[PDB]
């Protein structure tokens, strides 16, 4: 584990991360997809061999020795707010189990269900709070990746408020 486990946020492409493993915002079918998923497919295509997994779960596939944890958040266009909230919390709990099993000291993670699976709603606080609920009991350094300048400021404020 990290000596003083922390949370950080960076505004840049997660495919350029400086962590020991990455979480992909995957689709259930293991397809190249869009957004984060397409960037992950271009950087670590080998990790999409048998990466299909249900909504609410995470499945890790190695690219060489680098782990790619495919975490499938719900598409809020298809799920109700209640059931989607439950599946989003579940996907993050599965990411925490995989990060612990892998023994990594750091992990790069995007906010699940905040892009094309958001159903057109701003889900920064919802998704980030479920990330904290799952990752707080782990001792890996967590680095959250985002692309919007206002989201970077809001995620940074939420991290600092708890310290
Ligand atoms: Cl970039
Ligand atoms: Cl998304
Ligand atoms: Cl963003």
């Amino acid at each position: 584990g990290a000596m003083a486990p922390s949370y950080r946020v960076k505004r840049m492409d997660i495919a350029k991360n400086d962590e020991e493993c990455v979480v992909n915002a995957a689709n259930p079918r293991g397809l190249p997809g869009d957004g984060v998923c397409k960037a992950v497919y271009k950087k670590w295509p080998e990790s999409f061999k048998n990466s299909a997994t249900p909504v609410g779960t995470a499945k890790t596939v190695m690219c060489g020795t680098y782990p790619v944890i495919h975490a499938v958040g719900p598409n809020f266009s298809n799920y109700t707010e209640s059931e989607g909230d439950r599946e989003l919390a579940a996907a993050y709990r599965e990411v925490a189990k995989e990060v612990t099993r892998l023994g990594v000291n750091s992990v790069a993670i995007p906010l699940l269900s905040t892009g094309v699976y958001s159903g057109g709603k701003d889900r920064l606080t919802q998704s980030l709070n479920h990330l904290f609920t799952a990752m707080d009991s782990t001792d890996a350094d967590v680095v959250i990746y985002c692309r919007d300048k206002e989201w970077e400021k809001k995620i940074s404020e939420a991290i600092q408020m708890r310290t």
